């Protein structure tokens, strides 16, 4: 797709290709990445899938700061065109830990207004790093709220970094418990329906939260899922031939050695490598049967693209109503962050999520 | 490699990428297997290509009626007809769809000027699938103007390029001069396949004619814009990969000829937008290009998306997965989530330009 009969795309056709030289990159994004030094192939990481778990945790904790600074650079330079209120709520997880929730809503929305659709947002970071308080995620939740939504940002436990060190299934349980709390407080929040949404590791968590809701018998509370560039195979070390994008777009923003290392803090024993609740790509059809409508939205120049598209096809095979989209010209999660560079793409996704949430009400 | 690049016998019915709901519907309709070789091709006489197109029109209209007439929007819509005069004096009928109770005294709504598909050669705005599409868009809170433009063949033929283009431009100009009367706040062009061509070309023509400021954006679906179906250039792999998925490229090679019988406009961007230079595109308003994954036209749409970006146009590019050519414009009873995802995307884009 978007290729030539004379050359396979990306690194499949030219191993030296990068986001800065790929003819598919949106030139505005290529220029911004070039300015930030992130258009060339990503640097070799100091850890990989052969590294010790403790070393993967330590590296992730150090890498968190760099990624948070990039997110702040990208997300803190503006605010939504419509005014938004943000308040904090703390709830109790199933095991007794406190879960902070950042609740964004249009200013002047109350339990007495007409109810708005709700997005329970699960942020990215491979389930290992980054926080809901990061500027890019706060900006995203506020831009969603400004379209007429109540957006609940879950501050779930991470496998490493500032909110670590809590392997699977800690973060999943926090996301599920947050969704259950929202579902029990529809009148107080002033909401009409609930969808799960998030990107990359947060796309994993939104998908897995919904599968867990099915397993626990409260699936009726979740009206839909909008999963962006989902990080769901866990296969970044082995590069299986069913997932060519892992080679085609390797070191476009992310080198797959980094992701192979980041798998380990989430599942230190490796016992959950094929557990669909940890890595939804490994779901069977019975795991997916009966799920509510899904949208899977992948990025064209993302090494994760093909596992997202494979999961889209599997959802359909299981009978789930599923819409599949590629956002062209973008590296991994770029439409979630580069609001100042590709605002039309960023807001096309914001509007798509909002319209989907309204369509479930 | 995917589709017929890896397996020349593959079809929509056997391609693992097809949405299984759509594959089942196509199978039931006899459209899942590879499309048949047509009795005409790009080497046929113009008169034979016209006759063939005219014969195919009624069959395609019947399919459109089957797919589009089995329901109605969840919100009530009014449809009225208006007739305007084109630049050459011909009458252009307009189907104007709006939410019931919308007037020039209501708060203004965004407007979509819709240019229907059919390769610029066949089909009509009155076809049930196009009427359904315009009403479903209107039901989201839009005024939707369906242009009944002249065709190169069929019931509304036989008028080669640029007749239909001029009708679309003149309708858009009329809408732009009647914003208060229609109760509208902004105007975007939108359509699929041959109608994606016409929406793109109308906007390029507005630049050439000095009224570009009237158009706030373009939402072009699965655009039919290269004209290269006979030669199958190496830059467009989908032409081989998805050949005879719904459309065989010999058929489209024949249907090119009524639009431009001499071939003298084969590189004219107003006839075939894929051939635009960067200067043809400079300054254009924001675009969305939305292609179908299993469509032989996919790659010319994506190439044009990239060219728009290279020219500095704000452009969003989307693939709708699991779909053959234009399936999200028609298969409302089979893949409603996909169909309405596209309806909502277009509506939200129109609102974003107001």
């Amino acid at each position: 797709s978007n290729a030539t009969l004379n050359q396979l795309p990306g690194r499949l056709g030219d191993p030296s290709m990068s986001l800065g030289t790929d003819p598919r990159t949106d030139p505005r994004l290529a220029a911004a990445l070039t300015q930030l030094g992130l258009a060339d192939q990503a640097a070799e990481p100091p850890v990989n899938a052969n590294s010790e778990v403790a070393d993967c945790i330590a590296y992730s904790t150090a890498a968190e700061q760099a990624w948070q600074t990039l997110g702040a650079m990208l997300g803190s330079q503006g605010e939504p065109s419509n005014p938004v209120d943000v308040r904090e709520e703390t709830i109790k997880g199933r095991g007794g830990n406190e879960i902070k929730l950042y609740i964004h809503s249009p200013t002047g929305h109350t339990s007495d207004s007409d109810p708005l659709p709700c997005v329970v947002h699960t942020h990215g970071g491979g389930m290992v790093i980054l926080t809901a308080a990061d500027a890019n995620y706060s900006r995203w939740r506020s831009e969603l709220a400004a379209t007429g939504l109540v957006v609940v940002g879950v501050e779930f436990r991470n496998a490493a970094g500032a909110l670590g060190n809590h392997p699977f299934p800690a973060g999943l349980h926090d996301c599920a418990d947050a969704a259950k709390w929202v579902a029990s407080n529809r009148e107080a929040l002033g909401i009409s329906t609930l969808i799960m949404s998030g990107e990359s590791g947060g796309g994993n968590l939104s998908l897995a939260t919904t599968m867990l809701a099915k397993k626990e018998g409260w699936l009726e509370e979740i009206a839909g899922v909008y999963a962006q560039c989902p990080y769901i195979s866990g296969l970044y070390a082995s590069k299986p031939e069913e997932l060519p994008s892992l080679l085609e777009n390797d070191a476009y923003f992310w080198d797959m050695k980094t992701m192979g290392a980041m798998v380990k803090p989430y599942d230190p024993t490796g016992e959950n490598a094929s557990n669909p609740l940890a890595w939804p790509y490994h779901a069977s059809l019975e795991d997916l049967a009966g799920l509510p409508p899904h949208v899977i939205s992948v990025n064209e120049l993302d090494p994760l693209r093909d596992e997202g598209l494979a999961h889209y096809r599997k959802l359909l095979k299981a009978g789930v109503s599923t819409v599949g989209r590629t956002v062209h010209g973008t590296c991994h999660a770029a439409d979630c962050s580069f609001v100042d560079v590709i605002p039309d793409v960023y807001f096309a996704t914001v509007r798509d999520i909002s319209a989907f949430a309204y369509s479930r009400a």
